């Protein structure tokens, strides 16, 4: 008797959004950012 669809929808949305927004040009920035950050060592 719980609204599982709420959590499922929310999570699913964030995931789909993140991916779609990731495959975009944002990937470049995200990549460089992480890379450089790890380069510091």
């Amino acid at each position: 008797k719980f609204k599982w669809g709420k959590l499922f929808s929310t999570a699913k949305k964030l995931y789909k959004k993140g991916k779609k927004l990731s495959k975009n040009k944002n990937f470049k920035k995200a990549l460089k950012f992480g890379k450089q950050l790890a380069k510091n060592l």
